């Protein structure tokens, strides 16, 4: 899938973008529907899975019922539909999580659900990126072409999610680790924030929770979480290192499983990894049992 | 292979150990000889490889020519032979490195040399551990049963090799990174130092070299190397983190190859990894291109 960076005054680029989207969305939704159709019967019969399956069918119906975009008037209305659908599907990850939680235990091939979720959630991420990019082309935000930031600062977006995770953590525990950021703190480059907006808060919540739950005697004095930024011509690496006691040997082969948690609902890690790999990067964990965990998020740079 | 921890005043345990060694060594040397016999012809014909092949045949001959140990007198003489052989074989890794350097380019299956070296060097490590353990049983060192230290301090043995690597580094560059050690600095537990004596200096030399070569403008002021110790009931983890600029993407899939170097002779990494895995652990690298590298040495704890 491609995110149009084209620009024009007659607004011709919006028409071209809209037409591309109109061509592309129905095909990709059709693929998601095929995924639901192939789910093991007993899982497909779960009422929450059925609800999500039906949402996708509705999306496909509405998208295919929309006439070919001929002019700006049409394109404007197509954007209304896209906005509606994005909103109607905003809770899909949570619905799948709930729908699958019990039902998946009823089949033996455990690879199956993992594959379905990886494929479904990453396709969905790409679909939402495409659609949101098109809508964003109508915005006049400085330093954005659609959802592409022309000068993203890793430090700034990390700090945004740090503040967010610290507030949640402070609410639950009365305090939160301080976060230090080092390495290429001054880096700025073209980049799409959206995947970071998903991934960063998941990894930060994990690191903070781990830190608090291993320092229950001294909640007022916990070890910092330390984030290192490395920017090179190939990828961006963000290392998130905590002293939260590590991931136990007995849990290590399970933490990347959808639904596994030692506590939200165990999607943070497998989802983040699937997203990173979908975009050409990776998510790798290094556990120092008894000390802490290093998490390495790598995302490939944009090809201008 | 098993390292006898048995003890006795009549010296009966030395006889039992000697007899075990006498049973075990010829079989293991025979396996190494079979490895040389199966090397690709053109490699096996290299005069340095032939020399090493012949050393192993000699070892096998001497070991099999030694009569069955009947008493302390015999056992004492068997130890002389073992000492001689250990000394005669002390440069084997270097000879294999040289012998293989050019010759390996003459075959296409590159997996072949890697497999031969992994198998040969790890078997050799185990053979030397067994033999050195037997000799050591005659020593009266406090806190040792043979080569097994009953209360090893990871911090102490790390500091030993830090001092060693810093001296080499200081000699070549006029300075050396300081090394900080954190985590479980007070840990003490039963452990066999020998593999650490190989591995630690290799990883420290790498980290220090990388650090100096990336700070050629400020040799008098370079970033510390930071070592973290994590001790748990399953394994010992030693993380060696540097700010030496990382391992480049173009080099990453090559650094674990025997002979690959960007400069000694490119054996440090593949050998250390083979040793760690041989003993039930691992050696893993995390490169932050543009910043530095984290190296994780994991070694499984001793089963008492
Ligand atoms: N930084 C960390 N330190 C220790 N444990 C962690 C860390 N990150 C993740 N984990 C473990 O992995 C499990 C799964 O994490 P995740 O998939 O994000 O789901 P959740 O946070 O909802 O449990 C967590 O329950 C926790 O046990
Ligand atoms: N900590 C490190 N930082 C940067 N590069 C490294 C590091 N460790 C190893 N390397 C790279 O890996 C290569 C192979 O290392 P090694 O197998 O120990 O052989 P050698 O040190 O003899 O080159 C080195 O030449 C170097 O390019
Ligand atoms: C555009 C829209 C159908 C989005 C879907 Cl892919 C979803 O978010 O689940
Ligand atoms: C005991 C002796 C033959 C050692 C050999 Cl395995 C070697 O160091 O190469
Ligand atoms: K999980
Ligand atoms: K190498
Ligand atoms: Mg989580
Ligand atoms: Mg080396």
């Amino acid at each position: 899938m491609m995110l149009y960076s084209g620009r024009s005054q007659d607004g011709s680029h919006l028409l071209k973008s809209g037409r591309y989207l109109q061509q592309e969305l129905p095909v990709r939704i059709a693929h998601r529907i095929k995924g639901f159709r192939s789910l093991p019967f007993i899982i497909g019969c779960n009422p929450t899975i059925l609800h999500v399956h039906e949402l996708y069918i509705r999306a496909f119906q509405k998208l295919t019922d929309f006439p070919p975009i001929k002019d700006q008037a049409d394109e404007a209305q197509y954007c209304q539909l896209v906005r509606q659908l994005l909103d109607d599907h905003k809770d899909v990850v949570t619905l799948l999580a709930e729908g699958l939680r019990e039902s998946r235990k009823h089949i033996e091939d455990e690879k199956l659900v993992r594959y379905f979720l990886d494929k479904t959630l990453t396709s969905r991420l790409g679909i939402r990126m495409l659609a949101t990019h098109h809508l964003a082309l109508h915005e006049d935000k400085p330093d954005f072409v659609g959802i592409i930031c022309t000068r993203l600062s890793p430090k700034k977006i990390i700090e945004k999610w740090v503040d967010f995770a610290r507030r949640l953590c402070e609410h639950k525990y009365g305090n939160a680790p301080r976060v230090r950021i080092n390495g290429h703190v001054a880096a700025r480059f073209p980049f799409i924030p959206m995947p970071l907006d998903y991934i960063l808060p998941e990894l930060l919540k994990n690191a903070m929770r781990a830190t608090m739950e291993s320092h229950l005697d001294t909640p007022y004095n916990v070890p910092d979480v330390v984030i290192t930024i490395a920017n090179n011509d190939v990828d961006l690496i963000i290392r998130i290192s905590d002293r939260g006691g590590g991931i136990a040997h007995k849990d290590l082969d399970r933490v990347m499983d959808y639904h596994f948690t030692t506590a939200g609902f165990g999607f943070g890690l497998p989802t983040s990894r699937a997203y990173a790999e979908y975009l050409g990067g990776s998510l790798q964990l290094q556990s120092l049992q008894g000390i802490g965990t290093d998490v390495y998020l790598r995302l490939r740079h944009i090809d201008g």
